């Protein structure tokens, strides 16, 4: 199966599949588009959103639609339906958050108050429920990494490029960061990728 | 399994669930608070928000995790892990823009005008989009009915109570709706469920 992902020249929506692809040890073409090229590109998408994931000549849509097809079957999702309930909802919590940033927004002091009303207000208590979520145990779903953990990872980088006090009182959190980050695969690919901002 | 389901009395964001329980012939509580029984309840909740599941005794949350789950190993989910990411995908997009509404908006002004806005660009935008992806096809994704067209039909009639001309110019949208109200455990759901503008 030949797979091209396309998608901005950042981490961004596209990191969560890019670690799954790596985790999974899946070749794929990772196309990164400049500005400049997009809205011609989106002009010819069903949804004009990236990421997309062409499969065999056939465009999947949503990062996060796409991450889980990609994790089906594998043991990056849960190892019990309930596990994969839990996997999927600790994921659309991180992804509530993460969406309500306004990545768009061409007004900067507009962007900036926003920004960090969101981070100093609202990031300290997700951090809080999450905390007491994963408690003391190893992964945030079950005995065994999943793409929830991946998820958590590369939401938080993003957050602590902007807030880097964000997990001073949560060393739990940050241990868990450390686990995903040290995992061979990710560990590559975190050495080895396009540095960019987001 | 003993399922109860908890949320305001509103169909909002757990209607979903309501539908897919109907449609599998599953029995629920639907359990529905008032404000005065939220901050009690919340203060018990991992993350503070509603809809949530409880399964013999252990708590799910966000609804697409939930509905997801109850869906899974049966039809309605997609007929191949390809068709459930397109089910995903839909599903997302849905909710993307119903997240964008200023549902808790208090200042009545702001409230009429963000919604106008939202109707007005984005409202038809993601509508052409819907019904070139459905096209002369029965259902959005493959042969049969799945949870997506569900959610389209939930998004939507929520969306008609603010815009009611918005499918106007959407005849294969509004048959979509149509076909999905017309399934008979749907049809009596629709029927029997508490009216409420939301
Ligand atoms: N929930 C969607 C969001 C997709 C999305 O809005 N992506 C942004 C980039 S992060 C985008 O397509 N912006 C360009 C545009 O809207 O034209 C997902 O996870 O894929
Ligand atoms: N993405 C989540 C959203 C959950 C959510 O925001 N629930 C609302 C009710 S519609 C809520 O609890 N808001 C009131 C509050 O948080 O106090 C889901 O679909 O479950
Ligand atoms: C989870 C994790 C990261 C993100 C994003 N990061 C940078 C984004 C961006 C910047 C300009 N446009 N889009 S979006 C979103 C959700
Ligand atoms: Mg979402």
């Amino acid at each position: 199966p030949n797979y091209k992902l396309t998608y901005f020249n950042m981490r961004g929506r596209a990191e969560i599949i890019r670690y799954i692809f790596a985790y999974l040890d899946i070749q794929y073409e990772d196309h990164r588009i400049e500005q400049a090229d997009w809205p011609e590109i989106k002009s010819t998408l069903p949804f004009g959103k990236i990421p997309i994931l062409e499969v065999d000549g056939l465009t999947l849509h949503q990062s996060l639609a796409i991450a889980r097809y990609l994790t089906k079957n594998t043991d990056l999702a849960g190892n019990t339906e309930m596990e994969q309930c839990h996997v999927d909802a600790i994921v659309d919590t991180l992804d509530d958050f993460m969406s309500c940033f306004p990545w768009a927004e061409k007004k900067q002091d507009v962007k900036e108050q926003m920004f960090n009303e969101l981070l100093t207000y609202n990031a300290p208590h997700l951090m809080q429920d999450l905390d007491t979520y994963l408690g003391g145990r190893e992964w945030l779903i079950g005995n065994s990494v999943t793409w929830a953990d991946f998820y958590w990872e590369i939401c938080s980088t993003t957050l602590l490029v902007f807030k880097p006090d964000l997990l001073d009182n949560h060393p739990r959190l940050v241990t868990l960061r450390k686990k995903v980050q040290a995992i061979p695969a990710v560990a590559n690919w975190i050495k080895r990728r396009p540095q960019t901002k987001l």
